């Protein structure tokens, strides 16, 4: 599960590619997620109503919920697997109001690596591919036994 150290600084460099532009990085992988896999957009109350990409694509909130999404596992990732305070909160409104099972926590995490490498491949080789693959299986893992504590199934 855990990830060496040069794993991990696979996984801080093609960060700090991220880093420059959140929330912009952020709506591209909701929409590769809501496109790939468009059950998870009806877990979006108020992104629900879009439809094509581009409808997507012209969506302010959408684009700060991208924002949200990737500056709170970027505080993930640089905790380098000692994240258990920052999944606390995460995991309380992912597992009792959102309900969102860990299935669709693996889709989003493939569509991060899907954006990364596409945006980023100069900093995102195969073994960043792989580091980055675990360090999310690692999240994913560790919120699921939050879930557990907290009564959800995901
Ligand atoms: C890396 C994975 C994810 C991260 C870091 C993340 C992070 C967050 C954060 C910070 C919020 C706002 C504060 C909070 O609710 O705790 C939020 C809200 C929410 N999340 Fe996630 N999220 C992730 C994945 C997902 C996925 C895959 C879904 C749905 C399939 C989802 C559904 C929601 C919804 C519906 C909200 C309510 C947001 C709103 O309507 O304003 N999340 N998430």
């Amino acid at each position: 599960m855990g990830l060496s150290d040069g794993e991990w600084q696979l996984v801080l460099n093609v960060w700090g590619k991220v880093e420059a532009d959140l929330a912009g990085h952020g709506q591209e992988v909701l929409i590769r997620l809501f496109k790939g896999h468009p059950e998870t957009l009806e877990k979006f109350d108020k992104f629900k109503h879009l439809k094509s990409e581009d409808e997507m694509k012209g969506s302010e909130d959408l684009k700060k919920h991208g924002n949200t999404v990737l500056t709170a596992l970027g505080g993930i990732l640089k905790k380098k697997g000692q994240h258990e305070a920052e999944l606390k909160p995460l995991a309380q409104s992912h597992a009792t109001k959102h309900k969102i099972p860990v299935k669709y926590l693996e889709f989003i995490s493939d569509a991060i690596i899907q954006v990364l490498q596409s945006k980023h491949p100069g900093d995102f080789g195969a073994d960043a591919q792989a580091a980055m693959k675990k360090a999310l299986e690692l999240f994913r893992n560790d919120i699921a036994a939050k879930y557990k504590e907290l009564g959800f199934q995901g």
